[PDB]
C-alpha cells in the first residue's frame, strides 16, 4: 500500500502490504477501500484474465474504445514481466508518452491502467504468470492494437538473452500509431476524463 | 468451460478453457457471462486476496455472518491445494456435509463458494499460491472460524502421510462446530437462499 501515479496520468503502481509468517505469506491484492482512494471510484470487475509466458514473449499493445473502454488491474504471481502503459488519449499533455512498472513474485506490485490507455508486457522469465482484473468483458469488436515496437512510441523494451521478442500473429501485424491516429480510433483526453468524471 | 455443482449445494467446481500456443497459455479465470450462468447473478468483487503456503499449511475453516456474508471464487496459480467447502447452514438437507476440489497449476480449476458456507484449504506443495475474489471486504467482526479438524465434520484432510498440519494461532484455537451452532452464529439455510434467490 502505496499507490504511485506514473508519468502517464491515470496509471498507477501499487505496492501491497505483505504479511509474512511461519506459514508463508498473505496480502490484499485489492480492496474496495484501497482502490477507491487512488482511482476515486470502485472497480467493477466484469472479467479476470490469466496468462503464463515463457522468456521473451510480448503481449500488447492493447486498448478498448472509450464508451466503456476496459480498465485493467495487473499483477505477476510467478516469474517477472516488464509492463508498459502508453498515453494514446489525443489532446492529453502526455500524449505519446509511456511508463513501465516491474511485476514479479518478489515485490508483488500491481499496475492499474485506467480507461482509454494502451497496455502491454514482456515476460523476463519462464513460467511468468500474469493475472488481471478488467472493468469490461472482452469485446473483439471494440478492442484494438498498436504495434509494440512502433517507432513513434519508441518503447524501450528490454530483451532477454539479447534475443528479439516472441509475439502472437495479431500483435505482430498490428498497425502503427499514426496509422491508428489517422483512422480516428484513439480515445480523446476530454472524453475519458468525463467518463471517469463520473463517480 | 465446465461448472459442476458440488455435493454441497451453492458451491461449484469450475474448469476453464485453456488456450495453449507457442507463448505459453491463457484463459479467462472469470467472465461475467460465464459466472452468471451458474451463480445466476453477477459477482460483485469488493476484495481479492492472495496467499503463498509451504507444504502442510492449513487455512480455515472460515465463514462470514449473513447480511451479506462473503462469497469466494478461489484458485491456485502455483503448486497445489486441497480445498474444502462445508455446509454450515442450519436447516439445509446437507447440513454438516463437506466436499473438496483440487486446485493446482496443472488443471487450473476454481471453486466458487456462495454466501453462508465455510471454506478452507490445505497446501500440498512448497510455493502454493492461492488467489481469491470476494464479494465483501474483510470484516473481522463478522468473520468466524470453525476448527478444521472438528470431529463432527470429520473432513478428510490428505496428509496424514507425514506430519500434522501447520496452522495460525486463531485457526488453531477455533471453536468446534457444536460450540458455534449452540451460540447461534451459523447462517440459516432459508435466509441464505432468500438473500441469493433475490439476484
Amino acid at each position: 500500500m502505496k499507490a504511485r501515479e506514473l508519468d502517464v496520468p491515470g496509471a498507477w503502481e501499487i505496492t501491497p502490504t505483505i504479511h509474512v509468517d511461519s506459514r508463508g505469506l498473505f496480502f490484499e491484492w485489492l480492496t474496495d477501500h484501497g482502490f477507491r482512494a487512488f482511482a476515486g471510484h470502485s472497480l467493477d470487475v466484469r472479467q479476470v484474465n490469466c496468462s503464463v509466458s515463457s522468456a521473451g514473449v510480448l503481449r500488447g499493445l492493447h486498448f478498448a474504445q472509450l464508451p466503456p473502454s476496459q480498465a485493467k488491474y495487473v499483477t505477476c504471481v510467478s516469474g517477472s514481466v516488464f509492463d508498459v502503459v502508453v498515453d494514446i488519449r489525443e489532446g492529453s499533455p502526455t500524449f505519446g508518452r509511456w511508463d513501465s512498472v516491474l511485476l514479479d513474485d518478489q515485490d508483488r506490485r500491481t499496475i492499474y491502467v485506467s480507461e482509454g490507455l494502451a497496455h502491454g508486457f514482456l515476460a523476463l522469465q519462464d513460467n511468468s504468470t500474469v493475472m488481471y482484473l478488467c472493468s469490461a468483458e472482452y469485446n473483439p469488436q471494440r478492442e484494438h492494437t498498436i504495434c509494440a515496437t512502433d517507432p513513434t512510441l519508441a518503447v524501450d523494451w528490454p530483451l532477454v538473452d539479447g534475443a528479439a521478442p516472441s509475439l502472437s500473429d495479431r500483435d505482430a501485424a498490428a498497425p502503427s500509431f499514426e496509422d491508428v491516429r489517422a483512422s480516428g480510433l484513439l480515445p480523446r483526453w476530454e472524453q475519458t476524463q468525463r467518463f471517469i468524471g463520473e463517480m
